[PDB]
């Protein structure tokens, strides 16, 4: 359908590839800035080549070369950053350089940061260490608005192939497990679960909208505002097997976690903000925000029934 | 010096160990705080039991636990943080949790934080990203100060084994080269290179002395304000023989620094700021502030002549 010029930086990553094919399939002339890490990464490269035999343009650029970054950005309207990796620190704060490069140029009509999760300044009163992610992304958010860039913060919640795959288990397997399932407390506390393609499709549809201007865009697809136990229940209904439930709680689980060291207590206490303090649905949308599914009613969201209807 | 009970945070890191020996040697009931480094390291645990053996008393407690910390601290009178890692600069902003316990238990008569290098208050103008060291440590200093916690900030410059022992090279090899060497700029700019065990002494003679209360002690040894070409002469032109030399420029050598990884850009920004901008010695020290060597006559510091004849 539309002609806007998007630059995706971060686009060899996990949600980035979803954003990238969304651009191309919803009519955007897409450009993908990539780093140097063509160095031994055949995987990253063949995907770029894959992106390129679809019609994308590839920009060799690094983030440190400020003058090429501005050159590059002058060629496009929107810039989407899907820049993320490990500790969610070393690579989220690189985007500051990209804000500095956007301030300097003037032709960007919209900048969408490396969000795609919980929403950093919705309190995130959060248990440490993994409180850093929301700290980092705020520095980036507060610097965008300072320099009065046009933004849309795409707070999109849980990717289904990360939490409904695993069924949210502490072991990191990306498959729903036979026999047991650990539940967090009650497992009644509501969560939101979204197909990685519905997140890309909804961010390329925010892109040029007057309505998503300086507003936070929540994807809260009505059908997928589900508790932990109810996603376990779609598996049960699907695999045709009833698992053996255990359930677990706050206190020495949080000091356990606070002694199992970083990256392990970052994923825990995030998973503990999702299914205990309930930071996915425990709040208002109201005035400086919107919902992705209300706005684009025509878009097609996948339910956790249809998403799990392939994990088996 | 003499019988104040020191608690030592970061007591198994590079300079940390050094302050523990000194603590013990100078007659203080040494109390070594340690996280679960149990979890990980054999050599850290054997190091601790060495302290234990030598005279010290061990307190295992995280920085995440306020109960253990406040109470562990009520035993002592002086805390001394030497919280290491450069990648572990999260460990500077770890001392934020600790200060909120150093005040919450009162009692402490002199807290001196994880300093031991360049003075960050020398309103660092420091290059991005290495300034993002001085930021974290300027956050603590202000926290000690508003919180009306007493202090002594030890600024001690370059640890000799890490700078004289390297001849401040950049390939990483922690011994002085036999063949090739990179000289920064022209290599005439000044550094103060101190020995790690006098860092420890001069630190410990500073904790109960009415001149260091709430000031910055610098350690500027006279026989050790030298430049890189000058500690390189000492290496060859006295102790080895002769290095084929090469001069790197301020310019596209700041670009050399430009394409590397976040923790490499930092060391470079710190090098490329002692040897180039001159920051160890391009300033006016004083007039309420003090100097270790001058203040503590009795200690016969170790020269860069004596230190590198250990490398021969």
């Amino acid at each position: 359908d539309k002609k806007s010029r998007v630059l995706i930086v971060g686009g060899t990553g996990y949600i980035g590839k979803r954003i990238v094919n969304a651009s191309i399939s919803l009519g955007h002339p897409t450009y993908v800035l990539f780093r140097p890490e063509v160095v031994s990464n055949i995987d990253k490269v063949q995907m770029l080549l894959y992106f390129k035999q679809l019609g994308a343009k590839l920009i060799e650029a690094s983030l440190d070369d400020h003058q090429r970054l501005v050159d590059a950005l002058k060629q496009v309207d929107v810039v989407i950053s899907a820049l993320a990796g490990g500790v969610l620190s070393h690579h989220i704060l690189e985007q500051l350089k990209l804000v500095e490069a956007i301030k300097e140029a003037g032709n960007i009509k919209r900048f969408l940061p490396s969000e795609f999760g919980m929403d950093p300044d919705i309190m995130e009163h959060a248990l440490q260490p993994g409180s850093i992610t929301f700290i980092d992304k705020r520095k980036v958010r507060r610097a965008i608005e300072a320099a009065s860039i046009p933004y849309t913060y795409v707070s999109s919640n849980m990717f289904a192939g990360y939490f409904a795959g695993s069924l949210a288990q502490l072991d990191g397997h990306m498959m729903p497990p036979r026999d047991k399932v650990l539940i967090y407390g009650d497992g009644n506390v509501k969560g939101i679960w979204v197909d990685e393609d519905d997140v890309g499709t909804y961010t390329i549809k925010s892109i040029d909208d007057p309505q998503t201007l300086n507003k936070t865009m929540y994807i809260r697809p009505p059908m997928n505002i589900l508790s932990q136990k109810e996603v376990i229940q779609i598996w049960e209904r699907l695999s045709e097997q009833n698992l053996d439930k255990i359930y677990i709680s706050s206190q020495d689980f949080l000091a356990d976690m606070k002694d199992k060291s970083y990256e392990e207590k970052i994923v825990r206490c995030h998973l503990y903000q999702i299914f205990f303090r309930g930071d996915l649905y425990n709040f208002e949308i109201g005035p400086n925000a919107i919902e992705a599914t209300k706005l684009y009613p025509e878009v097609k969201y996948v339910t956790m029934d249809s998403y799990l209807e392939r994990y088996v």
